[PDB]
C-alpha cells in the first residue's frame, strides 16, 4: 500500500487518490514577500489546560499521540476559524538530515521535522464526518529546527523505545501539549488538504511563524523508528514528508506584519 518509498511515495499517490493532483493540496511553500498581511485575522486562541493524552502509537508512517475528544477539553478557536475545533491527536513528519523533514517550506527553507497538531470542526459531531467538509478540520503546523533541547518534547522521546515498529502502543497519560509551542502565535493561513492519503480537501492550515528548537539527541531518536512491523525486514522511519504542491488559485494570509 502507500508509503514514502520509491515505489509506494508520493509521486505514485494519485493512483489511488485521484484527488492528489486536486486544487487545494497541502504543503505548500510559504512566499513571505507574496503572503498578505491580513488585520481581519484574529489572534489564535489555545485552550489546552484540560487536554487528556491517551495513547501513543506507531501507524507504520509516523508515531501519533491521541486525545480524549469526547468533551472540550483541547480546543482550538479564533485566528481564521469559525466554531470551535477538538484537539485529537499530534504526530511529526521528519527527515534523514537535518536539512530536511518538514512538508511546509519557507522560502523554500526546509526545516527538521514539523509538528501537526490536528483539530475537528464540533459542528460536524464526528471526526469522519469532518474529513468531508471544506471546513472540517485545521492543522496547527509547528516547524522544528536543530539547537538546544525542548524539555516539553523529552517525556515522548524517551518511550519511543517501546513503540519501535508498526502497530505498537503504548499508555501515555497526563502529557500536556502546551510544552510543544513556541512563544509567539503568529501565523501564516491557507486553505489546503490531508498531506497523507486520503488526501482530502478539508483542512484549514495554521502554520506558525516561530519554530522550536530541538535538540539533535532529541530528533535521533525518531530517526531510530521503525516502517516495518516486527519480524519484517528494518527500514528506518525517516524522510516521511510529502513534498510541496502547487499553490493554484490560493492566498497565502500572515496574521502579523
Ligand atoms: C497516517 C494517516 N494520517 C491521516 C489520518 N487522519 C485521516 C483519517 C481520518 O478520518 C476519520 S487525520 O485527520 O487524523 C490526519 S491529519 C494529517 S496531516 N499530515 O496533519 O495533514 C494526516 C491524517
Ligand atoms: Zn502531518
Amino acid at each position: 500500500h502507500w508509503g514514502y518509498g520509491a515505489h509506494n511515495g508520493p509521486e505514485h499517490w494519485h493512483k489511488d487518490f485521484p484527488i492528489a493532483k486536486g486544487e487545494r493540496q497541502s504543503p505548500v511553500d510559504i512566499d513571505t514577500h507574496t503572503a498578505k498581511y491580513d488585520p481581519s485575522l484574529k489572534p489564535l486562541s489555545v485552550s489546552y489546560d484540560q487536554a487528556t493524552s491517551l495513547r501513543i502509537l506507531n501507524n507504520g508512517h509516523s508515531f501519533q499521540v491521541t486525545f480524549d475528544d469526547s468533551q472540550d477539553k483541547a480546543v482550538l478557536k479564533g485566528g481564521p476559524l469559525d466554531g470551535t475545533y477538538r484537539l485529537l491527536q499530534f504526530h511529526f513528519h521528519w527527515g534523514s538530515l537535518d536539512g530536511q523533514g518538514s512538508e511546509h517550506t519557507v522560502d523554500k527553507k526546509k526545516y527538521a521535522a514539523e509538528l501537526h497538531l490536528v483539530h475537528w470542526n464540533t459542528k460536524y459531531g464526528d471526526v469522519g464526518k469532518a474529513v468531508q467538509q471544506p471546513d472540517g478540520l485545521a492543522v496547527l503546523g509547528i516547524f522544528l529546527k536543530v539547537g538546544s533541547a525542548k524539555p516539553g518534547l523529552q517525556k515522548v522521546v524517551d518511550v519511543l523505545d517501546s513503540i519501535k515498529t508498526e502497530g505498537k502502543s503504548a499508555d501515555f497519560t497526563n502529557f500536556d501539549p502546551r510544552g510543544l509551542l513556541p512563544e509567539s502565535l503568529d501565523y501564516w493561513t491557507y486553505p489546503g488538504s490531508l498531506t497523507t492519503p486520503p488526501l482530502a480537501e478539508c483542512v484549514t492550515w495554521i502554520v506558525l511563524k516561530e519554530p522550536i528548537s530541538v535538540s539533535s539527541e532529541q530528533v535521533l531518536k525518531f530517526r531510530k523508528l521503525n516502517f516495518n512491523g516486527e519480524g519484517e525486514p528494518e527500514e528506518l522511519m525517516v524522510d516521511n514528508w510529502r513534498p510541496a504542491q502547487p499553490l493554484k488559485n490560493r492566498q497565502i494570509k500572515a496574521s502579523f506584519k
